[PDB]
């Protein structure tokens, strides 16, 4: 039924099948230095891959972001136990500014190098902690990611899209069809993570490391470019300031092509401002016009579907501060409100 999902996983499936460094054996040590909260032997174990004299000139983006995924998992793990990695690793901020380099991403790791670049096979997948938790934290992005990258395309089409055209209806059902794998996410990890687990365990390997002079977030799925997404659909002319501050903190943190995106919409009517500017010249008595908007009004839905339980899903991992991304979860409840008035809007339409 996805059939656009596929393409997105086959380009992921390339950088978790990538080991340049041949570190495989050796970051599966990490977890019991984690639980032994062994510093030197966590430097010790990263040095015996670490490159020293540059990165091979034969590397390409592959490669990079492979190598910045191994050596990534030292970087939340030495600042989990109060390091700078880039203080007590000599020759590592080096290497680092040149991975970003090669990778056109942050000198660190990302969501990305942690979910859907990271292998599967037990005997493989990479992990700060081992524990069953942070297994299904990875399972929970591994299920929404390649259909969210979908989605993203399927929202830049529908914008060139007339809503006075039946396209508009048929390509509006199909995005929502590929939203409800974030509903999927949610409903997986609230299942799966034990919340105690997520704050007491997993949650101290996410924080901010200090590299070229700058703080970087550590991995989360606020990494997502789910809000890319949204501001091609409705937040683009948002005067929001702290909507606009969010957005705008994790851009550096996405795939090139989806700050293109970001860049390309901005200071420009959102999809649903045309939209609906075009009912309200045409309208409702069109039935293109009236399924168009009715099929959009289902796209809100299955954000809302998404964002709301999400929200819920945080404060219970709180009741146990702030994300891996700097917000509390009172940011939460204010993207929930501009989504619910985003949704206003379509239904008031119709
Ligand atoms: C134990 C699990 C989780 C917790 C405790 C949690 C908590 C949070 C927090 C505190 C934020 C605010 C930004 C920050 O400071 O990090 C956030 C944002 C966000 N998270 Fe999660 N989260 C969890 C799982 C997930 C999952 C599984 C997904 C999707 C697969 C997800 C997607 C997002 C998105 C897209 C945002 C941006 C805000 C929004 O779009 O509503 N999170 N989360
Ligand atoms: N940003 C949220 C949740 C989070 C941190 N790391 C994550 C990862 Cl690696 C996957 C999914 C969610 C998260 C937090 O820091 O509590
Ligand atoms: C959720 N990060």
């Amino acid at each position: 039924t996805l059939d656009r999902v596929g393409v997105f996983a086959a380009t992921h499936a390339a950088v978790a099948a990538s080991d340049p460094l041949q570190a495989r054996a050796l970051v599966l040590q990490l977890p019991g230095l984690n639980r032994n909260k062994d510093v030197p032997g966590i430097v010790g174990l990263l040095r015996e891959f670490l490159p020293v004299r540059g990165l091979p000139s034969g590397w390409g983006f592959v490669e990079a972001a492979a190598a910045m995924r191994d050596i990534g998992f030292f970087l939340g793990s030495l600042k989990r136990h109060g390091h700078e990695p880039a203080e007590v690793v000599p020759g590592l901020e080096p290497v680092l500014l040149d991975l970003a380099r090669a990778t056109n991403l942050p000198p660190r790791e990302t969501l990305l190098h942690v979910t859907v670049w990271n292998p599967t096979a037990a005997d493989a997948q990479r992990s700060y902690t081992g524990l069953p938790d942070e297994a299904h934290l990875l399972e929970s992005v591994r299920i929404s990611m390649a259909a969210l990258e979908a989605a993203i395309a399927l929202t830049v089409e529908l914008f060139d899209v007339s809503l006075r055209s039946p396209e508009f209806a048929q390509r509006s059902d199909e995005l929502e069809a590929y939203l409800q794998k974030m509903v999927e996410s949610i409903v997986y990890a609230y299942r799966f993570i034990s919340p105690q687990v997520f704050y007491d365990e997993l949650r101290p390997f996410y924080e901010p490391i200090r590299v070229g002079g700058q703080s970087y977030l550590g991995p989360g799925a606020v990494e997502m470019p789910l809000f890319v997404l949204e501001h091609v659909l409705w937040g683009s002319q948002s005067d929001d300031q702290t909507y606009r501050e969010f957005k705008e903190t994790y851009l550096p943190y996405v795939l090139p092509a989806y700050r293109a995106v970001y860049a390309r919409f901005s200071g420009e009517p959102a999809l649903i401002d045309r939209a609906l500017d075009e009912a309200r010249a045409v309208g409702t008595r069109d039935e293109h016009v009236r399924a168009g908007l009715t099929a959009l009004e289902r796209v809100f839905k299955v954000l809302l579907r998404f964002r709301a339980p999400h929200l819920k899903l945080a404060e219970r991992a709180y009741e146990v501060e702030i994300g891996s991304g700097g917000y509390a979860p009172s940011m939460l409840g204010e993207l929930l409100t501009l989504t619910y008035a985003a949704r206003s809007r379509v239904r008031a339409a119709l």
